[PDB]
């Protein structure tokens, strides 16, 4: 497998290059950075040369600038997470704005060398998913986002804690936004199958504290983290694993009153990214919160369109 | 932690002898045969010996007949294994009561020596495990039996091929005999964590030609067998995991109208074994499906209890 990390210099894209570099399949790793960044590239690169040293692995690392990005050709996967991170003293439209512009043009940069799958980690995730496929003009199944992912498993980790089961008989999901509008799927949890509604402790879970959590450190590591949860999407694809989980995709009325957008949804991944959004009716109070969220992120998709 | 085997010189006694031995937490390995067993079982002990050489495994295997028990003592579980398989020609009826003999005997045997918990794999195994109930005197949460654990896992694979979706997404379970009278529980039954009736392929699921499958090859070995679901519920026993297994246990109003029986239920398995019985409102033609299994174990437990 070949995978381009455009934005390799920075946190997130440095660890992600370190836990990739790992995996059996990776066979090219290409690591974009601007100008600026190639010595720290290269830097890293020998950390990672470092960790690889002793196993038997024979991927090969690339460090390159973003000025001629015909060393992503072939990429099975080109992962972006280049972008400015939550401004201390900014709003979201300022953030959207100045992200689209940096997402937009590696974008369409990327669709003049080759047809190939983008995987979106700058924020706001969901608009800057939707700018990517804006300006790739790439199909549907070939550009997405992390989305609510991470922030679904960490609902599950504090579900599985208050009923004090296994994580594993565990299965729950947040739709909507990765942000402050985000819509927990209580219709769609199970505890060992059983849907959630049918215990008696149902009624005492907290909720409203858990979701403030998943809204406030929802990004931070899990006592796993952004990195772990991006190899897991990464594994999913190159190994066809066909996983319904829940990640920033395009949406054209698969849920009623809901279309040109793109917002954590269910969806089914495997070796083609999307191979079709899930589909299922929701709760009274689950499609009203979405519908809000969808129209909140579609404000921002329409301020950064023509960006 | 230490594991008896009480019918170790038969075919799942002497696997699950092989897999047990492998794992970590494993200490003393007893191995009970009769009398005439004994040169069969000390040929099992060699080649277990063989099988853990090369590794730092510390554990001690002994062979022992089933004349002096007195080594059993401090066991964490036994496994009863002992018993005359599925006859060629002969009622279900001489089967309990046949095997009642046995497995009660040991249950009885058992409990002169210690307290310990009893894990009855035996058949009729729903019956077996209530005879070793009553034998025993134990708690109710310290006896039960392998029930319709493996059979679930069978359901498991096969919806999750008729969907298409990874098996790690697909929660089923079947509860009831493990037996024809089994019962699936399509309304505890989860993708992804989404209810089963909420898909349009559900419709299409060949439920009938699937469980005639199960019922007919669940003790075979899945493309995993007995042996291997053995040491599933011992891990989560040793290691307190808080799964929600479907194993045969004690049942007293849990599911209105069903009392004074064992049978295949949900349970929350921990150190302590069967630490609650799982109750959960069924649908119309599960509970009469689900009764109707109970009066026709209750029938052979009558016949066995004072045997
Ligand atoms: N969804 C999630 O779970 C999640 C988690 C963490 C982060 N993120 C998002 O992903 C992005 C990166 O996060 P971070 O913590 O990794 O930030 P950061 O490490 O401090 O830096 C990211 C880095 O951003 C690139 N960059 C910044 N401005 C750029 C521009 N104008 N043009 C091209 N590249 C530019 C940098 O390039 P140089 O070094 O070349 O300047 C560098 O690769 C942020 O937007 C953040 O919100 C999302
Ligand atoms: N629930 C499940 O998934 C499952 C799966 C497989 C088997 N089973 C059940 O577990 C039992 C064993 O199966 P199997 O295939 O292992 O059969 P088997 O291998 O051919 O033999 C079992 C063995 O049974 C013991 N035994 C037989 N008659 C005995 C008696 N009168 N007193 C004491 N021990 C006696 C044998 O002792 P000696 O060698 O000392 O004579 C020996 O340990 C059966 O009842 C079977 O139905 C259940």
């Amino acid at each position: 497998m070949k995978v381009t990390i455009i934005g390799a210099s920075g946190r997130v894209g440095s660890a992600t290059a370190l836990l990739l570099a790992k995996e059996p399949f990776m066979k090219d790793l290409v690591l974009i950075g601007r100008e600026h960044s190639i010595n720290k590239l290269e830097g890293l690169r020998e950390d990672i040369y470092d960790a690889l040293a002793g196993t038997r692995s024979d991927a090969n690392i690339y460090v390159e600038s973003d000025e001629n990005l015909r060393i992503i050709d072939e990429s099975d996967v080109v992962i972006i997470t280049s972008g400015v991170p939550r401004k201390e003293g900014m709003s979201r439209m300022d953030l959207a704005k100045t992200n689209a512009k940096i997402v937009g043009k590696y974008a369409k940069k990327i669709a003049e060398i080759c047809d190939t799958k983008i995987f979106v980690i700058t924020n706001p995730v969901d608009v800057m998913t939707y700018k990517a496929l804006v300006d790739s003009k790439f199909e549907r199944n070939q550009v997405f986002g992390l989305g609510t992912h991470l922030d679904s498993l960490r609902f599950k980790v504090a579900i599985a804690k208050f009923f004090g089961v296994h994580i594993d008989e565990v299965r729950t999901r947040i739709i909507g936004e990765h942000g402050d509008s985000m819509v927990p799927l209580l219709s769609a949890t199970s505890i060992g199958g059983i849907p959630i509604q049918k215990f008696e402790r149902f009624k005492e879970l907290p909720i409203d504290e858990i979701i403030e959590d998943v809204k406030t450190k929802g990004e931070q590591i899990i006592r796993f983290g952004p990195a772990a949860a991006i190899l897991n999407v990464v594994r999913c694809i190159v190994n066809n694993e066909k996983r319904l989980l829940t990640l920033s995709a395009y949406v054209d009325g698969e849920f009623d009153g809901i279309r040109d957008v793109c917002i954590g949804v269910p969806v089914k991944i495997g070796r083609d990214g999307i191979e079709e959004v899930v589909s299922i009716e929701l709760d009274k109070d689950e499609i009203i919160a979405f519908r809000k969220s969808a129209e909140i992120i579609k404000k921002y998709c329409e301020e950064v369109k023509n960006l």
